[PDB]
């Protein structure tokens, strides 16, 4: 699950936090090859804003924050072997590389983790879309927690 006011990116532009995120819309989300689509948000496997909740804060070399639970599954980049994967939140690392959207391009590109850190906040959300994945804060994510 993300945290209520996470940023989802909508298809026409629109930006939109996952608290008010509604069934219907279409947000930018990463296919399993690593290109970014728009993806049509059709349920909530989880939705509770006043749920407390502790979370890890994954921020990047290039300035994006995501705030997932522990066992949310984040996209995770293996340039050794040069293959995408996804990677439980709490098993990430400091220069481990996630997936963060580039504004110039609008692609998602590899990205260092500079800093895990944690918080207890209050409101959960679990967005599904068609492609089962989510861009939230600029970074690639499934959007299931298992």
């Amino acid at each position: 699950c993300f945290t209520p006011e996470s940023t989802a990116l909508l298809e026409s532009g629109v930006r939109k936090p996952l608290g008010e995120l509604s069934i219907g819309d279409r947000v930018l989300s990463m296919t399993a090859n690593g290109q970014a689509v728009y993806s049509e948000v059709i349920l909530f496997m989880h939705r509770n804003l006043e749920q407390m909740q502790n979370f890890v804060q994954l921020h990047t070399d290039g300035g994006a924050v995501l705030t997932v639970t522990p066992a949310h599954l984040v996209s995770v980049w293996q340039p050794e072997s040069q293959k995408l994967t996804f990677v439980f939140a709490d098993r990430i690392e400091e220069k481990n590389q996630v997936l963060v959207r580039d504004v110039e391009t609008g692609e998602l590109r590899p990205q260092r983790v500079v800093k895990v850190g944690s918080v207890r906040s209050k409101g959960v959300v679990a967005p599904l879309t068609r492609e089962g994945t989510i861009v939230v804060n600029s970074v690639a994510a499934s959007c299931y927690a298992v």
